[PDB]
């Protein structure tokens, strides 16, 4: 089966990297306002359906390039998803939108086993992403696979607070606090990327984009051979789990000192090595549309002792060196303005290993 | 668990009954010249787009409301869909269409078990069907029952044969006989009522929306407590098998004289009793849009000895009666002419019994 993947980091085989042309500005509904640092709100505001800037993504297209040429010396299989125009505007009979990419195929896909499941995704600018990772699911499918789509929603004005009071990432945190999202728990919804997978255990954060009703989808399409668990943070991510709690091997975990784990009690009893990250080093100045500036803990695991990390993080390098873990070294700092890491821009098909516990 | 049903003829307890408002004549595309008579293919070429002639439709709501009456006398929950009007134009990235109508439940859900599963169409003007039943499947799942999507097509024009040489419902028959449909093997694709159940076994037809591809992805998502056959009738019904092999009881089946199983032998040696029902009445006049005639047979059964048959059909109505099983009549003589009869104007939620093999 050319589908299979347990967990973060067995020997990595086959993995699918996104792509960053045609990558168009989302319009600024009420949705992106609440995944997105006030900074750059006048940029929606006024690129909203219009490309990224051009320039910057020609950078980042060879820094993905250079990534994939790197995989395949790494012995991974890599494959990409289709070039798609995302500037295209349609209309379902509950909104009209344009695209937004097909840049982080961990936003919209994961691999439990050999299942890959389709997200539902949680923005109306990323409701018809899956077209562009068809062609590669289809040919998985004819091999083997077991392939899911969770309920695709309506993205009715009914799943969104319209009038949800963010005014800086300061309220947005303090209404998350509240239990007060974007998402309303009308229909389910969720961002693979809320996910993050240790073997029978999967780690899910209910998050602007994953409500406790995606939530519940997936825990209840995957029982009883997986447990989906709900953890939840200080001052969260507004959207995905893995720049906050990311798991590199058995029973070890990066948190981000940024967003302590409230459930951070539960791992230290399974035996669990928590080690939190050095900062980032990344210039403020420089351009982050979407998530952060702690992409350098975004990090992709080609195995227990194999990181692909950030070439311009130097210090999470030396702590990866520190614990024996051989660190690969890519630049795409271009690439994470588009609002992902390695871990973002890619998704695992195929990983060497078996299900186990690991939280015992 | 409100969702509960292995089979065609257990206890009735709950069900979806369509509704006839609103709904739009199809735009006359490919799949749908396909799908239909030539009578009728200029009345698709003048009416596409526009809503089913008003007189005709209001006929067919009050005899569906008469036949929820009934249901409700005969002890049946009954639940209906959202009123939607199918004349909004949507546009997907790869096509845009009118859409149909929300009168057949068996062709979109099928309930196997404790999972409803929503099938993914085949006609672009049934892309977003789904929508109407949403509301209903949202209150199973809080509920408890398992809710699936099966992989939405994209429709794009890979998925049919743009040139499909019918001319004649003959040519089709004898094209579908050297296994060309007008849709290809490009993505899965079906409608549910292509799939006709028998607790462990459900058998399944390829037909002109049903693809190889569509049944292996239901063979695959239902494996190993469930087994999904394949089989196959002389000049079949383009689209659905309820109105061709009605399964009625265990070890019972009406076999469609005009539409004879290529397998019947299979069913002979397990030991069932298959019956040929009567020709059926309904004036030459009188117009199906789409399906045919044989809706007499498209009967639905509230248990073993009871069923639900057309108030017209007398001669059916015999064969039951000497069969010793008690028949409930109704009219349901325009509502005939969306293209179904009680099989298809419903999709039994809970019946109550257990999950048997009759196959042996």
């Amino acid at each position: 089966c050319p589908v299979s993947s347990y967990n973060e980091w067995d020997p990595l085989e086959e993995v699918i990297v996104g792509r960053a042309e045609n990558a168009c500005v989302p319009p600024f509904t009420i949705e992106v306002k609440a995944n997105t640092y006030e900074k750059y709100w006048p940029f929606y505001q006024k690129q909203g359906g219009h490309y990224f800037p051009k320039d910057h993504l020609k950078k980042a297209v060879a820094e993905i390039e250079e990534m994939c040429n790197i995989l395949k010396t790494e012995g991974v299989t890599v494959r990409r998803p289709d070039p798609i125009d995302w500037s295209l505007k349609y209309k379902t009979p509950d909104f009209e939108s344009t695209g937004l990419y097909s840049a982080m195929p961990r936003d919209i896909l994961i691999v439990v086993g050999n299942e890959i499941i389709e997200a539902p995704m949680a923005w109306r600018s990323r409701f018809f992403e899956y077209r562009a990772y068809r062609s590669i699911i289809k040919d998985y499918f004819h091999r083997g696979a077991k392939w899911t789509t969770a309920p695709k929603p309506t993205m009715a004005d009914e799943l969104y607070n319209q009038d949800y009071p963010i005014h800086s990432v300061e309220d947005r945190h303090k209404l998350a606090a509240q239990g007060k999202f974007v998402t309303t728990e009308f229909e389910p919804c969720f961002d693979a990327a809320d996910f993050i997978r240790a073997g029978r255990d999967i780690f899910a954060q209910r998050s602007q984009v994953t409500n406790y009703l995606g939530i519940e989808w997936m825990r209840r399409h995957l029982a009883p051979d997986y447990r989906v668990h709900i953890i939840s943070f200080k001052d969260p991510n507004p959207m995905h789990i893995d720049a906050t709690f990311n798991i590199i091997g058995p029973g070890i975990v990066l948190s981000n000192p940024d967003r302590p784990c409230h459930q951070i009690d539960l791992f230290k009893k399974a035996g669990w090595t928590i080690i939190t990250p050095p900062t980032p080093i990344i210039p403020d100045d420089h351009p982050l549309w979407m998530s952060s500036k702690w992409l350098s803990m975004n990090v992709l695991m080609l195995d227990e002792k194999r990181v692909m990390v950030d070439a311009n993080e130097v210090p999470i390098q030396k702590m990866f060196e520190k614990l024996g873990i051989t660190t690969i070294k890519v630049n795409i700092r271009n690439a994470n303005s588009l609002g992902g890491g390695f871990h973002c821009w890619t998704c695992d098909v195929r990983r060497r290993g078996t299900l186990q516990s690991y939280l015992d």
